[PDB]
């Protein structure tokens, strides 16, 4: 298991695009930033990381993501969360557009990351096989405090289940 | 080369979501359809296929895709094109959202496909290596008439070049 071991960053890296004041409600001309998982974790004492199968998942379908967005103020203000990282294998531009559609106006404390080719997600066994050697991220959530995993769980059916990956389940562990 | 040779469909398949009358300007609750390349090609005498590196590429960067959308009427009405298929490795939900953002209200003659894991695109040598064993589609375009490739070309620099993949270059070949 991962729980109570150091966050297994390895050489894995993720990409995201920032959203801020001006470009929040308009179109950005911004190239992706690349960030090593070890750097993110080294620089932030309290980090939530949550995987999602697909950017632009239809709103009719079950999701844990809106919950994290709704709860962000409490996470950052009352629960001292430094970062919330939403993870998909989707390209960073699509992840960013998706974040904006969901109401994100500021990525200071929440970032929508690409895990290219599901490499990090496969490495911690939280992937979702979709066919033919292709992997999306499953639905899962992780808490990292001071470089140490204090909670990690993935859904049995990412299609239908929002339980252990929910912001509420996670709140109980922070 | 591919030109003048039967379209190499193999067992490759793609996924897309439809857009139509009602859901054109709203949110669909629709799952992806899977379509075999051989079926698409068997059922349509004149097909254009064009690869793009990334759904939601920023508007500030070069793109051949808006051209195809602008020119769709002429393609379907005057040039008798049955299908225009835009190909990315991105998930079909993201591809659909992308299409709508670009002004597509009807997928009768234009579909935004996922080529999962870049498998079809790799097979014809039109892929774009982005690092660490991960492949996006390059920028390219192909004309298939009566099951036979009559044009196929990819950009040397998909980042900066819209030449051989442009709707204009393709128009000259229909």
């Amino acid at each position: 298991d991962l729980v109570n071991k150091k966050f297994p960053a390895g050489d894995y890296k993720f990409q995201y695009i920032a959203i801020s004041q001006s470009d929040a409600d308009s179109e950005s001309c911004k190239m992706p930033q690349t960030v090593e998982w070890s750097k993110l974790i080294s620089e932030n004492k309290k980090v939530i990381i949550t995987g999602a199968p697909a950017a632009f998942s239809p709103t009719c379908t079950v999701s844990h993501i809106p919950g994290y967005i709704n709860y962000l103020d409490e996470l950052v203000k009352e629960k001292e969360v430094d970062q919330v990282i939403v993870v998909t294998v989707d390209n960073p531009f699509a992840n960013q557009a998706w974040a904006k559609s969901l109401g994100v106006k500021d990525t200071t404390h929440i970032k929508f990351a690409s895990d290219p080719g599901c490499a990090f997600t496969k490495s911690i066994g939280f992937e979702l096989a979709v066919g033919d050697g292709v992997y999306w991220s499953g639905r899962w959530a992780m808490v990292v405090e001071n470089g140490i995993v204090t909670y990690a769980a993935k859904e049995t059916n990412p299609g239908t289940d929002v339980t252990v990956s929910s912001v509420e389940s996670v709140l109980a562990h922070l």
